[PDB]
């Protein structure tokens, strides 16, 4: 299997679920394996937020402070002063993966388990939110705290993105952040070719864990939603992008 080769080349796991919206055709490989979904949650958080506010509402100022920072913050690092509205944050967290834009707006939607319990409420019994930035990205294997699967990921984003858990004004902003990630160059979008327009988010976590969801629009016809997650068997593993990117690669062959 072209998987399995992957696998093997970069001596990784990979969880792969495809889902070809237009014919309902899937690729799936180990799909409903367990991961530390890691920054991926971003996407669904936003998801969330939008479904609770008005896109009014989203420019509610949130105050914070040098205490609200932890270890990534290459946005609201810069704007302590001022602070940063919601529909900023939203922007940050999912454009650049800020863990304290994330965090803040995981507190105004009443934390982890608020969270969890909206994803229920969607129709995703698997993804796990626990825990807020930085313990979240610690998953030893079997523990199932802040972990989703293939399927759950690539099925509630779905749901988010391209149904109806949102208004399509709701929808059109999440797509527009995710289609102008600056953080997923050499992932999903380096499997798809230029000029095919891909929304997604990444993440990354210990056990080298690498992940990437995302909608790619093919010319004409309908989109395609992917997730593909890995990890690896030391907790201090380095990843390789490149999997993702060849992973992409044989998905849009095998719904080609
Ligand atoms: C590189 C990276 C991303 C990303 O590419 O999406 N997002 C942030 C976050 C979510 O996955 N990851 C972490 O905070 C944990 C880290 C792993 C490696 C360095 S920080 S910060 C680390």
């Amino acid at each position: 299997d072209d998987f399995a080769k992957l696998e093997e080349q970069f001596d990784a796991k990979l969880g792969i679920f495809a889902l070809d919206t237009g014919t309902n055709r899937t690729v799936a490989y180990r799909p409903d394996e367990r991961f530390a979904f890691a920054s991926t949650i971003k996407a669904l958080t936003v998801g969330v937020l939008l479904q609770q506010k008005s896109i009014e509402d989203l420019n509610q100022r949130i105050t914070y402070t040098r205490d609200d920072l932890v270890n990534y913050n290459p946005i609201t690092e810069k704007h302590v002063d001022t602070g940063m509205t919601l529909k900023e944050l939203a922007d940050a967290s999912l454009r650049y993966s800020d863990n304290a834009a994330q965090n803040l707006i995981l507190k105004q939607i009443g934390g982890p388990e608020s969270l969890k319990k909206e994803l229920r409420k969607i129709g995703d019994e698997v993804t796990n939110p626990e825990r807020f930035h930085p313990e979240l990205n610690e998953v030893n294997p079997g523990e199932t705290q802040d972990t989703s699967t293939a399927r759950a990921l690539v099925t509630s984003l779905r749901a988010f993105a391209l149904e109806d858990k949102l208004p399509s004004e709701k929808r059109e902003l999440l797509i527009d952040w995710m289609k102008r990630n600056t953080t997923g160059d050499a992932l999903i979008r380096a499997g798809v070719p230029d000029g095919w327009e891909v929304a997604d988010k990444t993440g990354a976590a210990s056990y080298g864990t690498r992940n990437d969801i995302a909608i790619i629009w093919p010319p004409k016809g309908d989109p395609v939603v992917l997730a593909v997650l890995s990890s690896r068997d030391k907790k201090d593993a380095k990843y390789d992008d490149k999997l993702i990117a060849e992973a992409t690669k044989v998905v849009m062959k095998a719904l080609n």
